[PDB]
C-alpha cells in the first residue's frame, strides 16, 4: 500500500521498464498514485499501467475518472510533476520523453484539488 518506489528498488524499476520496452514497445509505462493527503477520492485498483503511446493526456483523465466511478460532481485532477493534465491534449508519447523518471516510468498523482 506504500508508494511504488518504496516497494521496488531503483535497479528493479529500471529492469521492469526495460522488460516493458521489449514486450510492449508501443506502450508507455505509467505509475498512477493517489495524492498522499487525499481524503475524498478512492484508491485505484492498481498503480501500474501500460498506456498505448497515442493516447492523449486529456483522454487519460477521462479514462481514470471512469475507472474511479466518479459522478460529474466529483472534482478530479491528474498531475505529472505537479502539472495538471486535464487540458493537455498531447499524446503521452511526447509527455513521456519530457517527464519520465530516471527509472523510466512516467509517474502521476491524482487528487480532488489542483493545489
Ligand atoms: O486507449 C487505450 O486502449 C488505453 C489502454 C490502456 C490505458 O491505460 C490506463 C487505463 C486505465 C487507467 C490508467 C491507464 C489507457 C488507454
Amino acid at each position: 500500500d506504500r508508494p511504488f518506489k518504496q516497494r521496488r528498488s531503483f535497479a528493479d524499476r529500471c529492469k521492469e521498464v526495460q522488460q516493458i520496452r521489449d514486450q510492449h514497445p508501443s506502450k508507455i509505462p505509467v505509475i498512477i498514485e493517489r495524492y498522499k493527503g487525499e481524503k475524498q477520492l478512492p484508491v485505484l485498483d492498481k498503480t501500474k499501467f501500460l498506456v498505448p503511446d497515442h493516447v492523449n493526456m486529456s483522454e487519460l483523465v477521462k479514462i481514470i475518472r471512469r475507472r474511479l466511478q466518479l459522478n460529474p460532481t466529483q472534482a478530479f485532477f491528474l498531475l505529472v510533476n505537479q502539472h495538471s493534465m486535464v487540458s493537455v491534449s498531447t499524446p503521452i508519447a511526447d509527455i513521456y520523453e519530457q517527464e519520465k523518471d530516471e527509472d523510466g516510468f512516467l509517474y502521476m498523482v491524482y487528487a480532488s484539488q489542483e493545489t
